[PDB]
């Protein structure tokens, strides 16, 4: 069994597709990825990020006597057959991004491979219970990563303790293992420095006693579990005098923050206690945390002035997160003593007074990059002092009581990227010098304000723009044709304004545009057929992964628009349920989550609301070829002609509103082939003929077909009579 013949047997038997031609040219040492030794023996195979699809069995590779390195991460390997039985000489194994399902591969590596130093099985589909620890004859294994898998049910009481004593890194995150945490033994746990059980279903009101033995622990991560009770205090945290990162986030902890947790402050660098029910405040004992960089206490019940009495004394604070708490009063000015503060998050609190701006007038140039104070009761004007924070990339002051004009110093911040100040009473207009003297923005979200004037053509310079929302303002003028230069623009909302002129044809050059909302304006002209010119070609973009909320208007056509999409970072859902904009429609429901594309390529527009305008002419036939289009609202216009039969191609559509127009002719029969169509309204037209019998069209209420010119058939009186 020559080494050269094994790799060939691996390529043919296991690999089933090589679109990169990276495995071509397969002497054993000249082969791609295969790193040789001097004596001619193979010692490593590096095929990372090679787009390889096939079934893997390690025995067909461990048969190589001198193989000590195997990198197969970033591929599409499935689980293979048991096949053969050979000895293993691996010291490093990497299977991080594959589709491995059989967990027996871990049992083999833990039973054989006695010289293994590090193994990564992360981000696979390995299923089943955790059973076996690495062999006791293995004296070298240090780091083991089994994270982001589908392991199930309880963890063995001695699973961790049975690991060799040389263990340093153990990651068990991203699974659904269960069990009372107090019954899990860590053993002696000598040399362990990194341990994580994050994102599982672990329970219990006590920590296991053995955990105190890990005197060398440097990162303890227990986030997104079901630990309950009070945070351990007293002398417990003195056991970990090397601990740099502690995370107990998104558990069921309650009570106050133990002052005795400050025993980590000689070394603690990162703390995350967010997503709990903690009350009170950060204890004064934490003034001795001179190494603390990231403090995250969001989504708790903390209150008081601890921001000034404690936090300001943290010299090395760089990332401070305290959103979704009960902190009232003004934002303390002493917070500027944090000379290294880069990110400050105080959203969803009871803060009052003026916007904090002292960070920028420090004796040294401020490094502040993100300021987020949404959903508070801040009042006054946007302070001009923020212009001195030249490192700012994100300003989020939405859902406050701010008033007045937006100062010119904001539109000139060189590095500004996200300007989010919707849900205020801000006035003024958009400068003509946006994104040319100032930063090339990614998001301009200023809807629900009192802004005036017309959108400048200088917006064409914001080539990086991803999301524009200026709905429900006092805007006037025409839609600038320069919007077509924004080929990354994904979301554009301009509803409930007084826009005039045509719908520019240049919108068709927005390569990534998926959401267009121009309802309740004064637009005229014809529907541009170019709006569908990007169908089947839309690529996803950096607009994915942003917090959003959708308020569905469940009142039919009487309610203006099909709904409201809003950026929702740092805002409580309750603050939206009581926003009078929500009550504009008698019936509403609040959908919420994170922006996520439902296609990987070759997509189309997703949301198109052009209702309540004076658009004339016929519906372009190309509009029916938008396969991912989920909402199409053209109601209350002066549209003419027939409904295209191409509309049978709106496979994803759930809402289709064509009411209050001058549309003529028959309802396309293909509308019955739309399996998701749950909201149709073609009332108040000159439509005639039978109502399509397929799909769900025969079930909609009578109100959805009324006031037409000879419609017949269920739910209407039958056509033959
Ligand atoms: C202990 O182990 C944990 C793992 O078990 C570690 O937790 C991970 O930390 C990572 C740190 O990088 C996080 O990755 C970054 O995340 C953010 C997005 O963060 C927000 O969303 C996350 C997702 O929430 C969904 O999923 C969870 C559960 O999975 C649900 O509970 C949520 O409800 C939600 O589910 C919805 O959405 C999904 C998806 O659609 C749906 O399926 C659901 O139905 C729902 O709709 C969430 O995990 C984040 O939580 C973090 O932040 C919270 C608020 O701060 C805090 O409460 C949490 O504790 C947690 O804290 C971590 O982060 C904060 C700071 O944010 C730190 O203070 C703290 O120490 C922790 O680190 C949060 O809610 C995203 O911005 C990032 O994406 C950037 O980076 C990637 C590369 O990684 C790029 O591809 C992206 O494009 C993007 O890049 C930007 O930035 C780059 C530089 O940074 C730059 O180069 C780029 O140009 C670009 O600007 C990251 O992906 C990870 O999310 C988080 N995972 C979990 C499960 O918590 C934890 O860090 C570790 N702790 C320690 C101390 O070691
Ligand atoms: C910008 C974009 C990427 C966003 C963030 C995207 O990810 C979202 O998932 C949207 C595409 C999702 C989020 C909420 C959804 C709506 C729920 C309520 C009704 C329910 C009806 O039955 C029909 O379905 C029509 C309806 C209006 C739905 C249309 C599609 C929406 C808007
Ligand atoms: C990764 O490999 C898997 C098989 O292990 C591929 O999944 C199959 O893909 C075909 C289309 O090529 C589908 O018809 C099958 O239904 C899929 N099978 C399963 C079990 O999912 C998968 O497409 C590959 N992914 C890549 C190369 O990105
Ligand atoms: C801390 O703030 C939260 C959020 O505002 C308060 O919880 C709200 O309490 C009101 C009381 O009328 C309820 O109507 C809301 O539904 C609650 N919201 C949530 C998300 O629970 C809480 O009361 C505040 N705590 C104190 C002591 O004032
Ligand atoms: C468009 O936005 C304006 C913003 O003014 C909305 O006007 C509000 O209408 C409600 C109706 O109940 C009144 O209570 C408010 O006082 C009005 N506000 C102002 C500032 O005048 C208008 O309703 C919005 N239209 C749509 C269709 O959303
Ligand atoms: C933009 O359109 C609105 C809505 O039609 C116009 O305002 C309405 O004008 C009619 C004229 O009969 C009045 O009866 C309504 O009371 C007005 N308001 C509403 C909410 O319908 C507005 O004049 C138009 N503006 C421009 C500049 O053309
Ligand atoms: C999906 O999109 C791709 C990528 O655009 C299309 O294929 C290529 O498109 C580019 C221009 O975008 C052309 O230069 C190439 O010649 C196309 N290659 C082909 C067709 O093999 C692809 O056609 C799209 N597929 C659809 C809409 O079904
Ligand atoms: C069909 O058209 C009729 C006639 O316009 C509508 O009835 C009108 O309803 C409005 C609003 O409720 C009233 O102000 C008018 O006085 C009504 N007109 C008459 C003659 O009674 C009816 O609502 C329309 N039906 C649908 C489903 O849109
Ligand atoms: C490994 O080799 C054996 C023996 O020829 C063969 O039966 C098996 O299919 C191979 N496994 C893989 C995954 O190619
Ligand atoms: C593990 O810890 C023990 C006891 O301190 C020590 O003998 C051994 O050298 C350590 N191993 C490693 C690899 O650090
Ligand atoms: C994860 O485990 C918990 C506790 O056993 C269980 O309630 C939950 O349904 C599991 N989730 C999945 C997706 O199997
Ligand atoms: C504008 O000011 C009024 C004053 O009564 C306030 O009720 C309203 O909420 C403010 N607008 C916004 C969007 O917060």
């Amino acid at each position: 069994v020559n080494d050269t013949a094994l790799l060939t047997a691996f390529k043919q038997t296991s690999i089933k597709s090589d679109p990169t031609n990276f495995l071509g040219n397969w002497d054993p040492c000249t082969w791609r990825g295969v790193s040789c030794s001097s004596d001619g023996r193979v010692i490593g195979l590096d095929l990372r990020n090679g787009g390889l699809t096939g079934t893997l069995n390690l025995n067909n590779l461990t048969a190589l006597s001198n193989l000590r390195s195997l990198y197969l991460q970033g591929n599409n390997f499935s689980s293979g057959d048991s096949s053969s039985s050979s000895g293993c000489s691996l010291e490093v194994l990497d299977l991080s991004s594959n589709s491995l399902t059989d967990s027996s591969i871990v049992d083999y590596v833990f039973s054989t491979c006695l010289n293994l130093v590090s193994v990564n099985f992360s981000h696979n589909k390995l299923a089943g219970k955790l059973k076996s620890s690495p062999s006791a004859s293995n004296k070298r294994i240090t780091t083991v990563d089994l994270s982001n898998n589908r392991f199930s049910d309880e963890i063995p009481e001695t699973f961790i303790a049975d690991f060799p004593n040389s263990l340093k890194h153990l990651d068990l995150s991203g699974n659904n293992v269960t069990g009372d945490f107090s019954r899990l033994s860590f053993g002696l746990c000598e040399n362990l420095t990194v341990f994580s059980l994050s994102q599982n279903s672990i329970s219990g009101d006590r920590f296991p006693v053995s955990l105190s033995n890990c005197k060398l622990l440097e990162t303890l991560n227990l986030s997104r579990n079901s630990l309950i009770g009070k945070i351990p205090g007293d002398d417990y945290w003195g056991n970990f005098q090397n601990l740099r990162q502690l995370s107990l986030a998104h558990n069921l902890y309650s009570g106050e923050i133990p002052p005795e947790l400050s025993l980590l402050c000689r070394t603690l660098e990162v703390l995350d206690l967010s997503g709990n029910s903690l009350t009170g405040q950060l204890p004064q004992s934490f003034t001795s945390c001179g190494s603390l960089q990231s403090l995250n206490l969001g989504n708790n019940k903390l209150s008081g002035d601890f921001l000034s009495t404690v936090v300001s004394k943290l010299s090395r604070i760089t990332n401070l997160y305290l959103p979704f708490n009960n902190i009232s009063g003004s934002v303390p000015i002493s917070l500027t003593n944090c000379s290294n503060l880069r990110v400050l998050d105080l959203s969803s609190n009871e803060f009052t007074g003026e916007v904090p701006s002292g960070f920028c007038s420090l004796q040294s140039s401020s490094v502040l990059e993100k300021l987020l104070i949404a959903n508070n009761y801040l009042s006054g004007t946007v302070p001009v002092e923020l212009g001195k924070c030249k490192s700012l990339k994100t300003i989020d002051l939405s859902f406050n009581a701010l008033t007045g004009l937006i100062p010119k110093e904001i539109w000139t911040l060189p590095k500004l990227s996200d300007l989010v100040m919707w849900a205020n009473n801000l006035t003024g207009g958009i400068p003509e010098s946006i994104c040319v003297d100032g930063g090339n923005l990614e998001t301009l979200i200023l809807n629900n304000n009192l802004l005036t004037g017309s959108l400048p053509e200088s917006i064409s310079k914001c080539t990086n723009m991803l999301w524009i929302s200026l709905s429900s303002n006092l805007l006037t003028g025409e839609i600038p044709v320069g919007i077509g230069k924004l080929e990354k623009l994904a979301i554009l909302q301009l509803g409930n304004n007084s826009l005039t002129g045509n719908i520019p044809s240049e919108l068709g050059n927005c390569k990534n545009l998926i959401w267009l909302d121009l309802n309740s304006n004064n637009l005229t002209g014809n529907l541009p057929g170019e709006l569908a010119s990007q169908a089947g070609l839309v690529m996803p973009g950096s607009v994915s992964g942003k917090q959003f909320a959708f308020v569905r208007n469940e009142g039919g056509t009487d309610c203006r628009g099909a709904g409201g999409l809003v950026e929702f970072e740092g805002i409580r859902a309750e603050r939206l349920e009581h926003f009078p904009m929500v009550h504009s429609c008698p019936k509403t429901r609040i959908y919420s989550g994170m922006t996520m594309y439902m296609f990987s390529s070759n997509g189309s527009m997703i949301y198109l609301d052009l209702s309540y305008n004076a658009v004339s002419g016929s519906i372009p036939l190309g509009y029916g070829a938008m396969g991912y289009l989920q909402v199409l609202n053209l109601g209350h216009n002066l549209l003419t002609g027939t409904i295209p039969d191409s509309f049978g191609g709106l496979k994803a559509i759930g809402v289709l509103d064509l009411s209050h127009n001058d549309l003529q002719g028959f309802l396309p029969g293909s509308l019955g082939g739309l399996s998701f169509l749950s909201d149709l309204d073609v009332s108040n037209n000159n439509l005639t003929g039978p109502i399509p019998f397929g799909g769900q069209l025969t079930t909609f209420p009578l109100t959805r077909y009324a006031n037409n010119s000879g419609l017949c058939g269920v739910p209407l009186p039958p056509c033959s009579s």
